């Protein structure tokens, strides 16, 4: 087909007519950095909702494939694992959404931040939804800058559970995070709880505090995301066993020694454009995450995928996931 395929020997173990169906919200997160999150000792609590939520962990040693949102996403499915991932050949490998598809596992990819970089490229076109545009996304007049919020993409996902009913589920949020210099814009007034903030075009321009109380706000914003997405969850418990695994694509930098954005290879990228939160929380005993404080990375992503499906593939099964 032009494909090249990597788990074509994958065999779901159980399937949903054996026992109770699986439904699963993976958010991919932009920006979000491990060392300004309170779990992992930062000093302000960016994440308070989360902080009530029982069941859910966190993961304090997690390393990003790459410093982009063109690099890591497609890494973050991929089969091969950072050191053998290739970003100009990676439209054309066999990921684990391929596989969970062949499996009978309905993929479904709402994307708010700019697209799936390829990773729904073999999968049909009624799948994928731009939720950038007032098109599909029903929220984006709540701010002056009519940008359309992650929120926007749990609206409307119940029909989707009843026209799959009885399907195990796979949900991919792509959220617009904390991206872009205008970190100002990525938040609505309900999290603007920082003040002041930078408004800047150029940010070496601002106040170095403007700027982490921006980005902190924008934290807020994606804590209130995720939680809504764990309440959406937990109203699908009495049918299915529900689960929700948040990842940043990578990190960012915020002025350290004249550092800014992201971008830099992998090479040269300082720590903070790598280290990214982790969240696994789950309704059930029936996955048991690893310890918080394991040294993961991207390469965990596709493994866990598998193992919520009660699949099995030859290639990843000597690869540490976040469950046991
Ligand atoms: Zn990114």
């Amino acid at each position: 087909t032009d494909t090249i395929y990597h788990a074509k020997d994958a065999v779901q173990t159980t399937k949903p007519s054996e026992r109770k169906p699986r439904l699963v919200v993976f958010v991919v997160g932009e920006t979000a950095r491990a060392d300004h999150v309170q779990f992992n000792g930062y000093g302000r609590e960016t994440f308070p909702q989360l902080a009530k939520v029982d069941g859910l962990a966190n993961f304090s040693q997690v390393t990003s494939c790459g410093t982009s949102t063109a690099y890591s996403v497609p890494c973050m499915f991929s089969y091969l694992g950072q050191d053998d991932y290739d970003v100009d050949t990676a439209k054309y490998q066999e990921n684990v959404l391929d596989t969970l598809d062949r499996l009978g596992v309905g993929i479904l990819w709402r994307d708010n931040n700019s697209d799936s970089k390829g990773v729904m490229d073999k999968l049909p076109a009624t799948q994928y939804f731009d939720y950038k545009s007032a098109t599909n996304n029903t929220i984006c007049n709540t701010n002056p800058y009519n940008e359309c919020r992650d929120v926007g993409m749990l609206v409307g996902l119940d029909d989707y559970v009843s026209a799959n009913n009885g399907k195990d589920m796979l949900i991919m949020l792509h959220q617009m995070g904390n991206h872009g210099p205008a970190y100002f814009k990525r938040y609505d007034e309900q999290f603007a709880k920082f003040t002041p903030v930078c408004e800047g075009n150029e940010l070496a321009k601002c106040e170095h505090q403007s700027l982490i109380n921006a980005y902190d706000n924008a934290l807020l914003a994606t804590d209130d995301f995720i939680a809504k997405s764990i309440d959406w969850l937990k109203t699908h418990e009495a049918n299915y066993d529900v689960a929700m695994l948040y990842v940043s694509d990578h990190g960012e930098s915020l002025g350290e020694n004249g550092v800014y954005l992201h971008g830099m290879p992998n090479a040269f990228a300082p720590k903070e454009q790598r280290a990214v939160p982790a969240f696994f929380w789950s309704n059930n005993t029936t996955f048991k995450p690893t310890a918080s404080d394991t040294v993961l990375t991207h390469d965990a992503i596709t493994p866990t995928l598998l193992k919520l499906f009660d699949v099995t593939a030859g290639k990843v099964k000597d690869r540490a996931a976040f469950i046991q």
